[PDB]
């Protein structure tokens, strides 16, 4: 439509109207019933969302041919006196236009590239006393008495959204905050597009090169995150040129200028892989450091439990909220499988609270961690959110027995505080104790319990050995003379040390002391 | 008397007490027996209360003829001496009727506009050294040292109340509370037919629209919005007489002009959503999620003597606080009944202290928010409040055990502490454990406990069955011709848990999985 | 006349400096001649907000471990030599600096207590005088009569 932006169709249609298609187009209604038009529009978002990008367009739609761009604190930066007097030079030129002339442009736009520089009185009605408050009120009388019935139009935007004052807020003032947020799967494929616009009128570079599989695979990040996917992709074929050849510098046109291929964006999300923010992309590798093997048969009937359940989350209006629980034996693949259902849900929001994250915090601290991992669940439709190591989060000991009574209570509420109208989520919860959350009374606030054992027969013993390869057939064959026949029970990631314990020795002595481990 | 005011019907004889009661009747003996005059009167409120249209009538309340406006920000673009000289601009306004005639009503009454921008206080000097503040300790002098024989009242108003000045409540200065609540439904209907007037279009506007039909809808918010509203409206008018028709680029009179349908407004409280305030009920549907269904007898027992009981807190003179206790296993429906006897109770001032916005609290932090709601159950004449789920408000485990001794001392009492005169106060409690809330001896604080049980025989799970609608009648022959005499003792939550994840399952392993479920 | 919570209300540094402030409009008008006014009252309004002392230690990191100082040694060493008065006040008058009640600093009591029907009687006959100068306005309300229902109240 103009220079590009994407994935906003549902937010730029919202300041079509309530700026943009008043006070210009019909014009009998607006020359009829006598109007007041809004006077400009506050833009929240995280950093990387455009909220430039509106403001250096918005100037740009119907050539109004006066932009007024100022900066953050670009006004404070004299002393008294001349500090109140920027602002009132800013609207002069458009008051001043405000003429016999009094309607019929009306010069429009005037934009704050960061407001909340200037415009705090945040409500600890403190800072500097006022050389700020100076200018914020000398802002608002420039727009109230006297007052600008005219087309003037006040872009002011922000990423801290409370910390501006209400009495800025209010609709005389400003009435038109606008939560510009992260785009999705459709807003992602909108947005590669438009970066990849001159690129596909290059040279039709390489034809793998498919926005659609780069809007699944780049699942979080928003629109500045997603062009600097793009500035490291046309440099890494950069690099595929001007340094294969000579150093720096010499090589200069030797290969026919070349193209944007497929393996440039996947080493471009090699480096960089950081979305930021890093919601749902954790790279749970670290919780899922040696794949998920069917070594047993129950293996297939706990991943299947899970996604019986996903399935609940996705389609019912009964049960807005599913508390599982994974349990069982220490060491027996809890906090694994807890990341496997996880991601085979294919949630916009898979978070897993860990407390591997949240070591030396105080028993409160753990209770804003936790807090804030389920709100921003409730900012979304479909989330699952794994409570992972109940008796870490709890700081649970058998001695006393000892435990964060601040943070249970904001745990057993968590199970059962149901999300805003209409939304979901899944609550996955792994422990090793099931009877001491059985005296807590959290059994009770757990939907249902899926039980991870050990591994039960010396079969299931060998089938666990087999998918790892660590051990020649000849070598499993001496451990089916010994494991069959006998009573075997031990977890998968104590089976996984076993076996690298046992791989350093002498061929000769590897089995041997794979049985005596394997013993206790 | 009054222009169509209300809401505060027992501060109209309050102005007829102290303030404006006085210096009218001798008016030279006031001197001669000292009665001290009051010089202001001071308003709080939201921002987009509504004071000026008041303000211009509590003069023509002493039909005064001379109110005349000064701003709070427009008296502090000035500088130092000249500020306090525009000041002296209206204050010596009513200085120069204090003539060598000594009385007869010297000058009247100034309005202000705004005493959150004139009148800080912080303590700061620090930068400006407050210029806030250097206007006040002159115009403190105006009312006092050299005082006026004039009828003056020095408005103040703002829209945050914690920023009026602690050194200016002083008796001789302003010091009587005054709150101004929100605009009624025939304050908010009126001031709906002053902007539709001039806005009409034909009449109001176009047809399907009254402001009684928006009466019923907008009730929540405060006049600025009000106003946002119709602006809102008009620029949904703008959705409809230009979008609706066509994109951007409409043309010039072809849509027959085309003003506001139905809704129009529906849509201005939803996209986007504006209530901005601020104080209203939410959510008594969030804790009736899936509805209350009679499943038989024990949900009858439930709500008669609840109503019986809230026609004692109606119509008691004995007893201004009865506190009922609901009981019963978990996942029962005790949640849901408490707020269902509390809905149909028609009183006004029906909150919930829930302890699902108590999470991550400290122990003097859940008393303060249960002091807050039981301070605003002291204002209204009948108020009933829900106290949900007492021991995770008394944040209970068994191991130990270990609660906190501070609410069950914020609660002990309230159970027991009556409003002032007049008025009355329901409160009903929900709990789990019936038993320990007896042994930190509180069923000696509650007056009566009505108890919910869990489902009883095969016929009242299939009647809580019928009424959801789940199942085909050769299934639920099925689900009858199992329990059929035999005894099943399980919550109604945990009934939409087993059927919820019955549904997911496919229909040749449905009603088997479910009868897997409901054995325990 | 100086507030006794309003000498407090800043951060560390003016709650310092407003109890100088209150003795250098004193120690000025020590002019030339040393003695002779020599600017005597300064009323404290509630010196027990100062010298609070409650032994928590709280109270922005000791502040009232630091305000004493002005109240302490600006009366006494330097002293100012005059016929100077610090009329302190307080309603909690236990707690306050035992440094601060010796001979050199302010050193004797005044119990004051709430006054006696016979009291009560005297200060219902001043702002009945002005009440005597409407008319007397009745004939027959007797200030004695109106002490017998007041028995404790200032
Ligand atoms: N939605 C988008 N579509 C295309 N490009 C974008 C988008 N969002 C950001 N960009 C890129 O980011 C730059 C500006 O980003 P953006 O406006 O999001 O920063 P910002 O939000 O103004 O920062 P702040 O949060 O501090 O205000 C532009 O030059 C543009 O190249
Ligand atoms: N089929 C499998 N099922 C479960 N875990 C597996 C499987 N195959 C490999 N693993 C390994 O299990 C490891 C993680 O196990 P997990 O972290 O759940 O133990 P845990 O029960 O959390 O330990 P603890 O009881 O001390 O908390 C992963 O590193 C993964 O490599
Ligand atoms: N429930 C109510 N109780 C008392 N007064 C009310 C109520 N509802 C409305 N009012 C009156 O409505 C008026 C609001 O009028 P309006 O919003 O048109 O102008 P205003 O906001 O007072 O003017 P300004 O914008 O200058 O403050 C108030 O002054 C108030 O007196
Ligand atoms: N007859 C009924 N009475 C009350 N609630 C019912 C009934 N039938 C179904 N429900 C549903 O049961 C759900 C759970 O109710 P509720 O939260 O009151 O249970 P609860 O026993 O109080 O749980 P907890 O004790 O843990 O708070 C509600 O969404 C409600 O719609």
């Amino acid at each position: 439509e103009k220079m590009g932006i994407g994935g906003l169709d549902k937010e730029f249609s919202d300041i079509f109207r309530r700026a943009f298609a008043s006070r210009v187009f019909p014009p009998e209604i607006v020359e009829q019933m006598g109007c007041k038009h809004v006077k400009g529009i506050l833009l929240y978002g995280p950093p990387g969302c455009g909220k430039t990008l509106l403001a250096r367009q918005i100037g740009k739609m119907l050539n109004a041919r006066e932009p007024k761009v100022v900066n953050g604190p670009e006004i404070l930066n004299k002393y008294v006196g001349e500090s109140e007097a920027n602002i009132r030079k800013l609207f002069a030129d458009a008051e001043e236009e405000q003429r016999r002339l009094g309607a019929n442009s009306g010069l429009h736009i005037i934009i704050f590239d960061e407001i909340d520089a200037i415009c705090k009185q945040r409500g600890s009605m403190a800072g500097s006393t006022g050389v700020h408050d100076t200018v914020v009120n000398q802002l608002l009388s420039k727009i109230d008495g006297v007052e600008q019935l005219n087309n003037i139009l006040v872009i002011g935007m922000t990423n801290r959204p409370d910390l501006i004052d209400e009495a800025l807020l209010r609709p005389g003032r400003l009435e038109v905050k606008m939560e510009i947020g992260l785009p999705d799967e459709k807003g992602r494929l909108q947005i590669l597009h438009i970066h990849t616009a001159r690129m596909r009128g290059h040279q039709l570079l390489s034809a793998d090169v498919d926005i659609k599989e780069l809007a699944v695979e780049t699942k979080n990040f928003s629109g500045a995150e997603l062009e600097g996917l793009v500035r490291a992709a046309q440099s890494t074929a950069m690099n595929r040129h001007i340094k294969a050849s000579t150093k720096v510098e010499v090589d200069m046109e030797k290969a026919e200028s070349l193209q944007v291929t497929r393996g440039d964006f996947l080493a471009s999300l090699e480096n960089d892989i950081k979305p930021a923010f890093g919601t749902n992309q954790e790279d749970y590798a670290s919780y899922i450091m040696n794949g998920i093997i069917k070594w047993g048969d129950p293996v297939t009937r706990v991943l299947d439990d899970g996604e019986l359940l996903v399935q609940q989350t996705k389609n019912s209006d009964r049960t807005p909220l599913v508390s599982v629980l994974l349990e069982g034996p220490p060491h027996s693949g809890k906090t694994a499988l807890a990341a496997k259902i996880a991601e085979e849900s294919n949630f916009p929001f898979i978070k897993i609270c860990s407390p591997d994250k949240m070591i030396g915090f105080s028993e409160t601290a753990k209770c804003q961690a936790m807090k804030k991992i389920f709100d921003d669940a409730y900012k979304s439709q479909l989330s699952c959110v794994v409570v992972d190591d109940i008796e870490r989060l709890l700081d649970y000991v058998p001695i006393g027995p000892r435990f964060s009574n601040l943070v249970l209570q904001a745990l057993l509420v968590l199970l059962k505080k149901a999300p805003p109208q209409g939304r979901k989520l899944l609550i996955i919860g792994t422990t090793s104790r099931k009877d001491v959350l059985q005296e807590m009374e959290m059994l009770n606030a757990f939907s249902t319990t899926i039980h991870v054992p050990n591994i039960a027969t010396g079969e299931q013993l060998l089938e666990a050995l087999e998918l790892l390869g660590n051990f020649k057939d000849k070598e499993r064959t001496t451990i089916a003379q010994q494991v069959k026949g006998k009573k075997v029970w031990i977890g998968i990631k104590k089976l996984l040390m076993l076996i690298e314990m046992s791989l350093q020795m002498d061929p000769e002595y590897r089995v041997r002391k794979f049985l005596a481990l394997l013993r206790e």
